[PDB]
């Protein structure tokens, strides 16, 4: 599990948690890293297979890589709590939410909000089991042990739901949406690393479909890009790479090979940002941070950070 795999590693480097960016408690700060320990724990307790694959990725794990996730963590963050401090009542839908455990800090630092995770059947099922089955994050959503809830929800426990769909049927996603979000309240759509697997007509249809579900809200959305540059091979070896590995396509990293064209699928959005992760590391991060990291690892090749994160973006439309 590449996110996770990578979360941990970052976590366990000191990367994070981010108190600053992330905007969290001393008490906050410390669950964060415990939650998402136990997450890895209990990940072991249901599959020694997915628990190999994260502790190898994460014994392999470098500084490039570590400074990855850091970016793409506290960007999605900063720009999440925002809105959120803005918007005092306000649901999160995370779409392709997979091991994702920002809820967790959220739902107690914003009172009012509602959060919703959706993704495909197998991965809410396996977060349904570990966040069930692990103390400390049963106790941080104030679950049962044993499954609860009803279909369509894995979980429905207060402000948390976690609900499977095929997020390529838009016509399912509409009807869950239905079901566990109000259009009048403030919607935060978070879309990391989800949209690139998609092919286009299912990813338009879900920006249109889902953006026009709700009065105002904040779409974040993090993904690769191709790259614009000519000769610009990153497109071609990630495409190449995913193919053998994952036997996963990006059926869009070329279409949307830069920050401009990639907003552009936001263009019904009266204000959208869009950013390259290179960027959010300039200027987003305080000089205390970009020192604190430097105390982590020895980051011996800017230049090669530079070349990876030029090929992110943090996505940001607003309506």
């Amino acid at each position: 599990y590449d996110a996770l795999s990578c979360k941990l590693a970052a976590i366990s480097v000191g990367y994070l948690p981010s108190s600053g960016l992330q905007r969290l408690s001393v008490d906050l700060s410390k669950k964060y890293t415990e939650w998402h320990r136990s997450y890895l724990i209990t990940l072991k307790k249901f599959s020694r297979r997915a628990f190999g694959k994260v502790d190898k990725a994460m014994r392999s794990s470098f500084p490039v890589m570590n400074y990855g996730t850091y970016l793409r963590t506290v960007g999605i963050d900063a720009a999440i709590l925002e809105f959120l401090v803005a918007n005092e009542k306000v649901q999160v839908v995370n779409l392709g939410c997979g091991s994702d455990l920002r809820m967790l800090p959220l739902l107690q630092m914003f009172p009012h909000l509602a959060y919703v995770d959706i993704d495909y059947n197998e991965s809410v099922e396996l977060k349904n089991s570990i966040l069930r089955e692990s103390e400390i994050l049963r106790i941080s959503l104030g679950l049962s042990k044993e499954d609860t809830a009803k279909s369509p929800f894995l979980i429905d426990q207060g402000r948390y739901k976690l609900a499977a769909c095929d997020l390529n049927d838009i016509t399912e996603t509409t009807r869950l949406l239905d079901v566990c979000t109000k259009r009048e309240i403030p919607t935060i759509v978070i879309s990391e690393c989800l949209l690139c697997y998609m092919h286009n007509n299912e990813s338009q249809l879900l920006i249109n479909t889902i953006m026009s579900k709700f009065s105002h809200g904040l779409w974040i959305s993090y993904d690769p890009i191709g790259g614009s540059q000519p000769n610009d091979r990153f497109g071609a070896i990630m495409q190449s790479n995913l193919k053998e590995s994952r036997n996963l396509e990006m059926p869009t990293l070329m279409t949307y090979n830069s920050k401009e064209k990639y907003a552009s699928r936001w263009s019904a959005a009266p204000n959208v940002i869009v950013n390259d992760m290179w960027e959010i590391f300039n200027a987003q991060i305080p000089e205390s941070e970009r020192k604190r990291l430097r105390s982590l690892q020895f980051l011996d090749e800017l230049e090669e950070l530079k070349v990876m994160q030029t090929h992110y973006i943090l996505m940001k439309a607003q309506w």
